[PDB]
């Protein structure tokens, strides 16, 4: 089953969305995707969020741009854990995604991951190492890709032209 | 009747919204005042925002400090106009409020106003401006308010002590 | 007769604001489009502000990017309810332009949009949505309009490609 | 046995920090709280990664100001999900706090929480909701906390003076 | 005559201001100090602005906090030299009003000077600069304070405790 | 003789300061131009301080990107007015340059303009607007430019496309 | 010999480069402390950078706030290593001080460290690391003083009250 | 031998961190250059900090973006003086890099230099004042260089086309 959900506030959004997909699909995790606006589709992100639990989702990880209220008010709705991914925007290079974002008062939680792309596939690596806590498989798979990114780097010291 | 609400999304905001208040008070603009919050009672928001119509507000005023997302929710579920006042929040002196209310997205509005206390004098002000638009006798009171500041500033012309 | 103005600080800003002009467009709002300067053009600043009422405004869209003194000017200048948008500068992406619309004291109203395009359109929606407290019709084509952006979300759930 | 660690930079970040650990004493969930600094005792923080896992830790807060390297460090050094709190810095209001933690590049998250007091307590209470995922009882106590900061909103609607 | 005239948006601005004053009681610069404020007093600000050539003004010092509009408003009125402070604003530390008052667009210029007290005395030192050029008088007494300025530096290299 | 004088840092900051000689050329205004380095040739820079009042100059404009000295270590070493322009640079889009320029601490005057190309053709208008005030031709000048630039404004009412 | 210079733009800087002397005195390091303004001792600074290597400096310390100067004009006139420090300012709260002591262009470097106190105490302790390069005693001592911090934190793990 | 090492978190880096090569070999100064991250190689790191002085490095040099932990975790297991470049990262500019390397708390210092490229020469630049302090060809070198830029300008002070 997807224990894991990856939703954004606009179909914009899926260029830097797509790296979080990028990382379950290399770890070969099940995962659901959908677009879910707390501004155009407010209703809609309310019965997903009263579902999530029961959907099985363990995990949401949430991306949007400018003034983003996707993630909090997913966050606000349920007890599955909410990732945070801000889009960077146009104006304010995500400066106002983040902001929006982490600046949970207390009470309700919001992970949140770097601006933009480097972001997207962090908020997946996070939301596996969560399953990865009770998958034995999911930790190894997880395990072995962090040495496959050490070890590039370790067998490529030098940066300069051969 | 009240044709203009006051929301804010927690009470230690009233510190600051107490000065929206103020000016519906020296106004004489009959106004609702309440504590809505889209994080920690979002089906109440939901509700709020749903029925404003029906209750005859023309106009809503909401506050919120840090990540701001009751304005913006509440836009997102009706029609009436929103108007936003950022809170000055403790660490990034409101401007994780500011930003998180005026940076929304096409198709949801929200006319915001300056940080602080000024800001929700101002929201209340426009709103009042917007009531004046069908009102003769409110913008009869707007205009002999706003003639009182001037002539006070004309009056007081040397700031230097006496 | 046209209820709303859409004025900007110059013709560089139209590339900005005819987004907001496209709203009333859509929802055949007849509006009235015009260069106005506080910098460059003060005196006709001052004539037109002081005859908004006259004239038939209800509300005014003001843009304008930098030290934008515009919105402001013109909400000193009459009770015609000011909505401003923050056109994106070259060198500081529009915050100053946002500080400087936004930052209004006491007294003097401005109700702000986010920063660019989408700010535009927005202004026109707020605009068209305070005109629509006392126009039917209008409040039904914004009702149309609003459900048609929320279908299209609700069609498209799945971002990645067919 | 205490499934979660809530690690600082320094004793002086306690002031912060003690709001996350506030949330575990209500919520009856053991926890470790240590000093450990990336910059004053790299060594003991590498042990303190390395045995995270063994030592059955399934998420670790951790807290710093400034620029804060004791988030980062963690999660390079273990697959225990890491959350970080932005203490909040004289100078900077925690903005560098923030930037230090939240910009991690691809392939090492750390899910950030608010600046100051209120991310403490988040993290706490996300780090919460993760355990729940698997644990039946906590999970309640959490949904009956939620509960409760609800309800208090939503008895007391008035801000206002009785 | 009084070369130099000294305005500020506000009354709470003198504590500001007063700095600029007390420069040319030292230089015994005759000055005007008055209450111009482009938002509450707009018409006041166009009559001021249109006879400061007339009345003699040779520069113009101006200060306001946060949207600042009354250094470059009084600048498109008058080809009498501006000079703006930007007075600390509360929430932004000064930072809206020095971007509301130095970011003016090409063809009506306002030179600025350093946020708060610092400025405002340099506005006038800078004011008085310019009088000097053609003023052997002042410029001697401007050449004096600036020895005496230097020279209580070098004979106090020492800031230890004696 | 040439009464106004515009340095700056590198030649590469030509692109931004030609704005500020073409004003000059435009209003028939003898300048000097030069690339003088605060930080590369120190020493010329305090020659040519020291000597700019015995040269003639009545008016310096200085533009520097970065941490910009140039401006403020002129201002240290004359009493001729210093007008500073912010070169936008690329890592921080001139706020760096800006804050380096008009930050300056009470004793020594800058009066900066806007970041970028506008701010250079606005440092020239300032210094010919002083110029102006012992010049009645330039002074003419002025104000027939002024005259043009609004006229072109208001002949042009509609940014809308014939 | 005092191998290493503290220097600063006002006695008011005392209360942050106090630090940076705290750190020379518990090292046993011999150095010299003056006040040295760009600005308003500009003839002194270049005196001193000019004699730092004939006075057997090898390192310099120059803290400064706001449009900070003195650093970079130090650096522009000797080969002696400078490091600066940005001290806290007011309305800027270092952030100008920091820009402009970092963003030095290509040609003239300036190691700059933290905003306030602890930048002060950094710069006399890499100040002391540049020196204890060649002077064995030296090293040892700083040695011993980064294991008596490590230790400090190692023996108080648990900040909770006793 | 090389008595300085160039290190980097990403290959990526190399665009930037290559002018600080640049610059040794203009001076010809042997260095080492090679990529080590604290968040992909954080043991590598231990013992590349560890082995440092061993290795004979008197000075590091160490460039990285974003949230930067690599100059400090450097600093924090080594003696040898940390001089830190901050990439410019895609988001933030470069001003998360800067922070995040800057910002460092009292006892572990890091001298930072300018984002980007200017100041990855500059760092050079530094390290090499640092090794001219104690090696008499280098000093004559490196005043070669800096007489070579000043002269540069110096014969080329307009910089109109000829
Ligand atoms: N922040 C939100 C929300 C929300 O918070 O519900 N909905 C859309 N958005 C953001 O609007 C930006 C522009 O979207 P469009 O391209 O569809 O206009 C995107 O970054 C989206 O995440
Ligand atoms: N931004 C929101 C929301 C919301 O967006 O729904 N709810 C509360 N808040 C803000 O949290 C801050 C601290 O509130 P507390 O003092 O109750 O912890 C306030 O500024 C409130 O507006
Ligand atoms: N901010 C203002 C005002 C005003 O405030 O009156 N007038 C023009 N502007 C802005 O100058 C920028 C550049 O305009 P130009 O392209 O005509 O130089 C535009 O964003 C305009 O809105
Ligand atoms: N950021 C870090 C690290 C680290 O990243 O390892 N160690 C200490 N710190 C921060 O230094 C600030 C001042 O600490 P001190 O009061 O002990 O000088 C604190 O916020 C701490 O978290
Ligand atoms: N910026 C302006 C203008 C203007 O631009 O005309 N008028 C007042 N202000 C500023 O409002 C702030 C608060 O003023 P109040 O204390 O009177 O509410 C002051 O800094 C003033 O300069
Ligand atoms: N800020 C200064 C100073 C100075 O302050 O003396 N000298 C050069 N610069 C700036 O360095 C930037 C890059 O210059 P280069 O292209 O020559 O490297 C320019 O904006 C210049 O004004
Ligand atoms: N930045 C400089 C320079 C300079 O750059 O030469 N000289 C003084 N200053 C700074 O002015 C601030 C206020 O100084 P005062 O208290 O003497 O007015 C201090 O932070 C000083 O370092
Ligand atoms: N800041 C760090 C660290 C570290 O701090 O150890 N490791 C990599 N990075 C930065 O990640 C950015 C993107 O790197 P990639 O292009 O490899 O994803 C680079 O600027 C690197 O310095």
């Amino acid at each position: 089953p997807a224990r894991v959900a990856i939703v954004m506030g606009s179909k914009s959004d899926w260029a830097t969305m797509q790296f979080a997909a990028e990382i379950f699909e290399i770890l070969n995790v099940p995962h659901h995707v959908e677009v879910v606006s707390a501004n155009r589709t407010p209703d809609k992100l309310f019965s997903f969020a009263e579902s999530a639990e029961e959907n099985g989702y363990q995990v949401i990880i949430a991306g949007a741009g400018g003034a983003a209220h996707l993630p909090g008010m997913i966050a606000a709705k349920t007890l599955v854990p909410v990732l945070g991914v801000p889009v960077q925007s146009a104006a304010l290079s995500g400066v106002d995604s983040l902001y929006s974002i982490v600046q949970m008062p207390r009470g309700i939680p919001v992970g949140t991951l770097a601006i933009g792309k480097a972001g997207a596939a962090n908020a997946a690596l996070l939301a596996a190492q969560i399953l990865a806590t009770h998958d034995k498989e999911l930790h190894q798979r997880l395990n072995d890709w962090r040495k496959a990114q050490t070890d590039e780097v370790l067998e490529n010291p030098d940066p300069r032209g051969a």
